[PDB]
């Protein structure tokens, strides 16, 4: 259960540019750019559940490492992909030509999403249990 916990965004880079590019409606971009969203992760072996909350908007997802899964993404689009572990503390997946890497270092999770030259980076910190 390496990843299990509750974490809140501390800061992020290129939210607006990234979200516009992938189809987030601009009213959502404007309300969302300064939201410090909360990620809740339950890991049980290869099985993951996570909830992302960003004011009024709650996305729940689940996947088993190494297997096909269906992920609901930022716009609501559901994509079929595979999430892999690269060691105990790093989740890697690709969907819609976006490469997503989620890495845990103690209490800090860094999420990097790359779409072409745009690198959307989010840094979050554990908040309690
Ligand atoms: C009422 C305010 C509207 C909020 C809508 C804007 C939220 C868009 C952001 C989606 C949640 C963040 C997804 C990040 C996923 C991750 O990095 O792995
Ligand atoms: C909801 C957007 C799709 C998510 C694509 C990555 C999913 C595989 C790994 C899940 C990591 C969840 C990210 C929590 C860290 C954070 O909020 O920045």
């Amino acid at each position: 259960s390496s990843f299990s916990g509750k974490y809140q965004l501390q800061s992020q880079e290129n939210f607006e540019a990234f979200m516009k590019a992938i189809g987030l409606p601009e009213e959502l971009i404007q309300k969302g750019k300064d939201i410090k969203g909360v990620s809740e992760i339950v890991q049980n072996g290869k099985h993951f559940k996570f909830t992302i909350t960003a004011g009024s908007k709650v996305i729940q997802n689940e996947f088993t490492v190494g297997e096909e899964c269906e992920l609901e993404t930022m716009t609501g689009e559901k994509v079929k992909t595979v999430v892999q572990l690269e060691g105990d503390n790093k989740l890697v997946t690709t969907f819609k030509n976006i490469k997503s890497v989620t890495e845990l270092n103690g209490d800090i999770i860094t999420n990097t999403m790359t779409l072409g030259d745009i690198v959307f980076k989010r840094i979050s910190k554990r908040i309690g249990t």
